[PDB]
């Protein structure tokens, strides 16, 4: 029993942080084989913010212009080449903690966890989730950038995001490691803002179901409703629409506890209507949007 | 910004987790230099758990009885002891990737790091505080016995936890790794309940500095207020007493954000008689209360491991 926002254990990926200098900038690379992955705005001056031109940056830098430090020893740079907004430097030593990886890009709504680091130091470790618009509602200061997302499948890390930037309403935003950012953003320092964020309706009922599967029962109710129906009262409170994906994917914790998906829809419309009245859910009194159909049959099964 | 519920990285504890074997039951141990460490309950069988003689168990086991699996490698146990209610096999290896560490006793109010583990796996890690009821409110399933709860202190990990038992309100109860046991608590099938719990103030306190250092400052109030009459107020909402030393740990805060911790004893006075009115406090509408004042300022100011 219990529910908690669980990350995976950081290991794997702690063996894998690196601190990447070059100039005056320090950040974070990520250590996996003879590659050392990092933010490509790592390569930027002061002016060279707005609109710096990273193929042009680039190529004026050498090997030796990159410092790598994994723990204590500095790692020699034998080569440099850029992948989209993701820094690769080619280093003389494969990490001998390389665990099994892979690099997954993520839709919004799923969740991962972030090793949050500095210097290429791990100080700590919490769950995220992908937002609707994007962006990550992290916990970063200044010299994360370069910090990763990931996921653990049995003994694999897919690792999902790469922390670039963060957005005037203290949001965050990055890549995956392919250097693709996650949202219409750009790494520049020219104005960009956060698209208004809406609630992960497929999580929040899996939170719902979480909830029944640890015997919280209050906010069930007799009502079924029509997925159409649902949908309209969803987008009045600023819930993304649920697909027939969704409900599919609900599918498994709808026949654990045999309530029916648009039978949690309903309750979930009563409980945006009514909120708690002074109850909480799992011991909290929002809708938690953070815990994905997966993850809450991972921790309850 | 931004302020999240954060664990100390796990990996330091990660090479430590061994599975635990015992005829029939399987657990968690905590392989450090030669010993590894798990339940004492693990001895136990359905019938022996309603009322166990640890002493008599223990006693009839053999070295080979205890299976210890590191990986895919099996230990060899040259011996076996136990303290209080923790069971120490003697192994034949000093693990190798033993890192620096203690084992401390903490307090109520102090967080720690929990890494779930089932079959000497590591499959999770949460945050969380030893509840001033002495229970942790913790997320295990079967299997989970022998996870351990650690801080670290510079590359010193301090083991403070060790999981054994779900109470039926779904919280749960576990020693430090001396094998004493957090609250009133005993390892063996028998009625237990969790006693009522409350809210540990100063870790409150310490969050809603955290929102104020994150720009959260609706909350705040030209008001301050006597430690005495705040704990008559506190005691009255089934909140922990707030102690001088309280005042004083969040000392470093109340410098940074220019707010007396009296003056945020006065906000905090006024959120528990009028409550949020439909706003949030770092997006929750509940008083966080498992964020210490160290934990806000390691957080606020990024300090590494
Ligand atoms: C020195 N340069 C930087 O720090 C990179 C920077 C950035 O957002 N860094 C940070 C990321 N996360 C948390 C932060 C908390 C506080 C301050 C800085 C933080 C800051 C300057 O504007 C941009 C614009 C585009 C891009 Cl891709 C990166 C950036
Ligand atoms: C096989 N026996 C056990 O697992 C030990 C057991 C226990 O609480 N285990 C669990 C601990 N945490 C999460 C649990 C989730 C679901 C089920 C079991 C869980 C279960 C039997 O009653 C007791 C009584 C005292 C003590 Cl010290 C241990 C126990």
């Amino acid at each position: 029993s219990g529910f908690r926002k669980m990350a995976f254990p950081s290991g794997k990926v702690e063996g894998c942080m690196v601190q990447v200098t070059c100039g005056t900038t320090t950040l974070n690379g990520l250590w996996l084989d003879d590659v050392v992955y990092c933010p490509r705005h790592v390569i930027c001056t002061s002016e060279d913010m707005l609109n710096p031109n990273y193929e042009d940056l680039l190529i004026r830098k050498s090997n030796h212009n990159f410092l790598v430090q994994a723990g204590n020893v500095q790692l020699r740079v034998i080569g440099h080449s850029m992948q989209n907004c993701v820094l690769k430097l080619k280093v003389d030593t494969a990490n001998p903690k390389t665990p099994k990886y892979k690099f997954v890009r993520i839709q919004p709504g799923q969740t991962f966890s972030v090793l949050a680091c500095y210097n290429g130091s791990p100080s700590g470790v919490y769950q995220c989730a992908m937002r609707p618009n994007f962006t990550i509602k992290g916990s970063f200061l200044n010299g994360s950038c370069g910090s990763v997302g990931f996921n653990i499948d049995y003994d694999c890390v897919s690792f999902c995001y790469m922390h670039h930037m963060e957005l005037p309403t203290g949001v965050h935003a990055g890549t995956d490691l392919e250097g693709n950012f996650y949202g219409p953003f750009v790494d520049r320092q020219t104005a960009q803002a956060a698209g208004t964020d809406t609630t992960i309706t497929v999580n929040v009922l899996a939170w719902l179901y979480a909830a029944v599967i640890n015997g919280d029962r209050w906010f069930l109710n007799r009502f079924t409703t029509t997925l159409n129906d649902f949908n309209l009262v969803a987008m009045k409170y600023n819930y993304e629409p649920l697909t027939q994906d969704h409900v599919d994917i609900l599918g498994p914790l709808s026949a654990q506890t045999g309530i029916a998906v648009l039978d949690m829809c309903a309750s979930l419309k009563e409980l945006l209507q009514n909120g708690m009245n002074g109850r909480t859910i799992l011991g909290s009194a929002l809708l938690e949007d953070e815990f994905t159909p997966f993850d809450v049959v991972r921790q309850c099964s």
